[PDB]
């Protein structure tokens, strides 16, 4: 909650964690406290640019036709193009793949009832439908963003637990990020961060550690 106190939980998760064979990642976790979660205005569902990225970016599709699919080709990204949707929407075997390897997709816009039509029932119960850009829209902005996104949701329980680094980031590079999330409650609530009861961090495989 204030720096030092978050710097201490993050050296001591990456200490009491067994090295596996792989980067792990940190995971922050809060539980919130006098909130009635039965009130769906108090839920959080928010997306939070971390200042330092998530450790591996976040893979992006792109959904479009003309230029939109040229920018998405020229920086790198998946590009599903409008006369594929029918054919994906009919092979489910490959449309969920396509699902799991991306984080994000972009659309679009005047395409998403297409969308919607044919791949809208495996997209929409993964979170993952597409957010509209216009045909015309310079999408490196967006990109730039979505490849250090992470989602907050709570749903209805009064927790939540987000992805801020990994083993390879520094100390202050996490601590960082999780200021970068602690800044959505913040402003969510009128008493802000007075509703955090206890917050942790953990690496993937390391055990939760209490944050003071």
């Amino acid at each position: 909650m204030d720096r030092e106190a978050l710097l201490q939980a993050v050296k001591e998760a990456r200490e009491l964690a067994k090295p596996r064979n792989f980067t792990q990642s940190f995971e922050f976790i809060a539980t919130l406290k006098e909130i009635d979660m039965r009130k769906p205005e108090n839920r959080i569902k928010t997306e939070v640019v971390l200042p330092h990225g998530r450790g591996k970016e976040a893979k992006i599709a792109v959904i479009g036709t003309g230029d939109l699919a040229k920018q998405a080709e020229e920086l790198g990204l998946t590009v599903i193009r409008k006369e594929e949707i029918e054919e994906l929407g009919k092979n489910k075997r490959k449309l969920r793949k396509i699902a799991k390897a991306h984080d994000f997709f972009i659309a679009q816009a005047d395409l998403m009832p297409l969308i919607g039509r044919y791949m809208g029932v495996i997209l929409g119960p993964r979170g993952k439908m597409p957010k509209p850009v216009p045909a015309n829209a310079n999408i490196k902005p967006l990109v730039e963003r979505l490849k250090k996104t992470v989602v907050i949701n709570t749903r209805d329980k009064p927790y939540f637990q987000v992805l801020v680094g990994n083993e390879k980031m520094t100390d202050e590079q996490i601590v960082d990020n999780i200021e970068a999330v602690l800044n959505v409650v913040a402003k969510k609530y009128e008493k802000g961060l007075y509703h955090i009861k206890d917050a942790y961090v953990k690496l993937t495989m390391g055990p939760a550690v209490k944050v003071k």
